[PDB]
This record gives structure tokens, C-alpha cells and sequence, in this order.
């Protein structure tokens, strides 16, 4: 029994993590196979910042230029292209850790684990989840770009995200690995307002359900709702719309528990009309929505 | 910026992750040079259960009866012995992967990153707090015995728990790598009451001065306190009383924010007196009390 927010073991990804430099900036790239993967920020200055011309500032770019060292180890750079908004340079040796890997393009509501790393150096790891706004509330101090957001299904780490901009309200923005950017987001200095944060209905129903099968149960009452009648509360509460794809997703979750999903969303519609009342739900005093059916199927039965 | 509850990189400790296996008991052991570390109930029955002398039951195993597994390799199991409640079973070769590590006994109040494993391979990481009535809130199903909390200081992995047993109540027991356990607790199936679950004022704290640093700063007021004064407070909330010590500890924040902590304590106070009136602070909803000050400034800072 209880129930954690779980980030994925870090080691595979720990052992894909470089120090790239360019000029006087040092961030984060990933090393798989004979690749490097880094933001192409990297190469920006203290001018360029507010409307950087990437493929103008890259043509001032040699191979020499992008310093990439694992630990104490230099890499040799053999080729640079820019991918979107990363940079994939080519190093003469193959990372001998590689894991099994796929790049995802995850959608909003889907979890996933970073590696905070500063120069190359893995400094924690928190789990995520890719806002409905396509934000992520992440920590990210200076350095810490090109860390990684990241899945693991048993030996096969899905990288699914990079770090490369934070919002003027703290907020984090970045790409997939073929750099393209989750949400409207651009990696240039400029009023980038994230649009509303709406919270994870479906995530928000799991860790109901993960609640129950820890002993949480007080939020349980004796009313059921419909789809359209607990989607008009959604709404007026700023959740997802509850789609009979979500219900589908809980099944497993339905099953195990023999709480239909409908009087959980019944549960849930009572929870945001009348607040906890000061009570706590698995030691958290609001809505929990970044935890996947999936996060809490793995947890619950306990995934390797 | 941003502010994440995060757990060490697990690479180092995922490294020593075995599979110990005694008759039909599966649960997860430490290999250490050439010495695997596992919870001495491994030997124990559907019977011994609520009262296993294990001096006793320990007469009736051998080296061979200790099925020791890394990965999809067998280790020889050439001594065992006990140190109260842990077995330290000598194997035949040291672990390759063995990282820089100590053995400490931590206080309430610290906290450490738990490698959830089953079968000697790891599920998930997560950061916990030895609770001042020497429980941590984990989560931890049948196989995860064996599961290791630990702190990193750059190479050096400090192992402080070793996972044992689940109250009840579902809270969490175990002990240091000497085998001694955190608190009153014995590895047996009896009627072991957790204590109060006090909050770790410091934490508090230091937390609060993590979330300044971060923006989130409606909790600041014009009031100051006293340690006397705050205390009473702490007093009828349930919170740990708070000592210069606790004050000398958040001198770095004080410095960093300018915020003395005394007037902390009052924005503190006020909390504890008025709730946070369906505010939120770091997206927490109440007054997340496992941040230590180190935590708060490793993370503020980007230590790796
Ligand atoms: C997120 C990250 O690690 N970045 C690298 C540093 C960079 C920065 O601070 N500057 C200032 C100096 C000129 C380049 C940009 C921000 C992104
Ligand atoms: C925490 C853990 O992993 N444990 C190992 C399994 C054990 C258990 O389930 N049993 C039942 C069968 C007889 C031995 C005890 C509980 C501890």
C-alpha cells in the first residue's frame, strides 16, 4: 500500500547525458547511438535572444565549435544539422550506453519522467505531466536545458521531451525529439502567455480510483451523473472534457475496484462543488491529475 | 524556476539491485562489494510469522537455500550471517557496479529518495521523509521488501532504509543498513501503532522560502514572532518545535531572500491559523514539510 508520485529508475538516461558548450553557453544534450541532441539555443548569444535567425547564427557554426563532453571524456564532432529546434550533432563514437530508445510525441495529460541535469550532470528526477496548455510545471534552473522527459516500458526508454524555454510565469516549454515544440511555443525571447491550465479529468478520476485501493475512500457517496451532466461541472471548473474514450481508459481501474466510472465521476463532481472540507486524498489537499490510468495500474500492481 | 519534489538520479543504486530469494519468499537485496544486504523475514513462513525467532529459524538455512539473482546471472552465496534485522549474505564476486557508498542512520525530519523494486528490479523512484514518529509514507506492495532509501553527495551514495514492513495503518517500517530499525518497529506481525504523525516545522520552512524564491509569495504578511510564541502554535498544530538550531539551519534562506526567519514563522502562524483559503502554494494545496533547507538550496541552486 501507499500510493507515491513515481518517476521512472533515471539510469538508462543518466547514461545518454552530455555537456554540450557553444561559445560561453553550456546546457544539456542527450548522446544515443553516434548522435547528440541539444537545444539549438545553444548557439544563441546575448543580441540574438529576442529574434534569433537560426539558420543565419548556424552558419557561423563549425563542428569545432560544439564542445561535447561525457564526464571527463571529450566527444569528437563530425557533423551538426539542425533538426527543427534541436540540433542533432554527430559524434566519432557511439554511446556504448545507449538503451533501447524511441523518440514519442506524447499528448496533453500523458506522464512522463525528467532528469534535472546541470553541464551533462544528472542532478534529480520528478515526474511530469504535458500540460492540456502543452506547458510542463517543471524545475529548471540556468544549464539545465536539454534535459530530458522521458517513459520507460521495461528496457525501452520513449523520450518524449526536451527543455528548452521558460515562460515568463515559471512555467517550462519544449520539443519532442525532432524538435518540434509541444503547444505554440518558440524558442525566442518574446510574450509567450500559456493559455488556461486545465486540469487532467480522466488522471484526476485514476487517482480516485488509486485512492480506493489504498483505503482513501470518504470521498466515496451514493450518487451517479452521466457524461453531459458531469462534463457541464467539468466545464465550469476548467477540467477536461470526460469523453467515453477516458471511461473506456478506467475500465481496469472500474474492475478492479467494482466502482463504476460514472459514480466516481459522481465522487469526483461532489469533490469540486464542495471542496475536501479539509480532508486529504492519499496526503493531497487538492485533485492530483498527473498520474495516467496507466501510472496508476503500473503502481498498483507494481511494474518493472 | 519551478519547484518539484525530486528524487536523486537512481543509476548508482539501480546497479545494486539484486533478486533474494529464500524457499518461497521473493523480495529485493543491496549488493555491496561482495556482500547482499536483504530483510531477515525473507526466511520466515506462513506460521513464524507473528512471532519467528529467527536465531532459530536461521539454524534451518544454508548458503545454497539463499537464491541470490542480478539481472539474468546467479551469484554464489559463500557466508551469510545476521545483523539484527537485515542478512548479509557474502557472495563470491564483488559487484562491479558497487558506487561510492556509506551506511547512515538519518533523523526524523531528513529525507531520501526510495528505489521502489520487485524481483530485484527497479519499478519506480520517489523522495520520502523519515516521519518523526520514525514511519515514512511510501509506497510498497509484496516483492518490494529489500528496497532501499538513499542520499547522494555527488559519487557517494549514503544508504539510510532498507524497507521491512507496512503497518496496518499503511505507512511504512524499516531499517538502517545495520538492521536497526527506525523507531519502536519489529519485523512481526503484531499490533504496531504509528505515533503522531507531527510536521516537520523546518521543512515547513525551508519550503516556504523555496516557494518566495519561486514567485509564489501571497503568504508574506507583516508580522513577526518569537520562537516562544511560534512554538505555542507549533503546539496545537501538531507541528515539531521549532530550535535555533532549526533557525541557524534556514540561515542560508534567510540570507538569500532577505525574509528573517522569525518572520517566516509568522507567515507560518498565520497559515496554520487561517488555512490557505483555497489558495495553493508550489501547486501544493497544504504545507509540504519533506523539502529539508539542504534540499531547498540544492534544488534552488542546481547541485548535481
Ligand atoms: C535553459 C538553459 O540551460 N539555457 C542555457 C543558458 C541560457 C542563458 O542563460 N543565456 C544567457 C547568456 C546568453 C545565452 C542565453 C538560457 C537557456
Ligand atoms: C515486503 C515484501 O516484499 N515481503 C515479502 C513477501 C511477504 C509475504 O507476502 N509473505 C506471505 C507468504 C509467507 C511469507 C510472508 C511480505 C514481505
Amino acid at each position: 500500500s501507499g500510493f507515491r508520485k513515481m518517476a521512472f529508475p533515471s539510469g538508462k538516461v543518466e547514461g545518454c547525458m552530455v555537456q554540450v558548450t557553444c561559445g560561453t553557453t553550456t546546457l544539456n544534450g542527450l548522446w544515443l547511438d553516434d548522435v547528440v541532441y541539444c537545444p539549438r539555443h545553444v548557439i544563441c548569444t546575448s543580441e540574438d535572444m529576442l529574434n534569433p535567425n537560426y539558420e543565419d547564427l548556424l552558419i557561423r557554426k563549425s563542428n569545432h565549435n560544439f564542445l561535447v563532453q561525457a564526464g571527463n571524456v571529450q566527444l569528437r564532432v563530425i557533423g551538426h544539422s539542425m533538426q527543427n529546434c534541436v540540433l542533432k550533432l554527430k559524434v566519432d563514437t557511439a554511446n556504448p550506453k545507449t538503451p533501447k530508445y524511441k523518440f514519442v510525441r506524447i499528448q496533453p495529460g500523458q506522464t512522463f519522467s525528467v532528469l534535472a541535469c546541470y553541464n551533462g550532470s544528472p542532478s534529480g528526477v520528478y515526474q511530469c505531466a504535458m500540460r492540456p496548455n502543452f506547458t510542463i510545471k517543471g524545475s529548471f534552473l540556468n544549464g539545465s536545458c536539454g534535459s530530458v522527459g522521458f517513459n520507460i516500458d521495461y528496457d525501452c526508454v520513449s523520450f518524449c521531451y526536451m527543455h528548452h524555454m521558460e515562460l515568463p510565469t515559471g512555467v517550462h516549454a519544449g520539443t519532442d525529439l525532432e524538435g518540434n515544440f509541444y503547444g505554440p511555443f518558440v524558442d525566442r525571447q518574446t510574450a509567450q502567455a500559456a493559455g488556461t491550465d486545465t486540469t487532467i479529468t480522466v488522471n484526476v478520476l485514476a487517482w480516485l480510483y488509486a485512492a480506493v485501493i489504498n483505503g482513501d475512500r470518504w470521498f466515496l457517496n451514493r450518487f451517479t451523473t452521466t457524461l453531459n451532466d458531469f462534463n457541464l461541472v467539468a466545464m465550469k471548473y476548467n477540467y477536461e472534457p470526460l469523453t467515453q474514450d477516458h471511461v473506456d481508459i478506467l475500465g481496469p481501474l472500474s474492475a478492479q475496484t467494482g466502482i463504476a466510472v460514472l459514480d466516481m465521476c459522481a465522487s469526483l463532481k461532489e469533490l469540486l462543488q464542495n471542496g475536501m472540507n479539509g480532508r486529504t486524498i492519499l496526503g493531497s489537499a487538492l485533485l492530483e491529475d498527473e498520474f495516467t490510468p496507466f501510472d496508476v495500474v503500473r503502481q498498483c500492481s507494481g511494474v518493472t
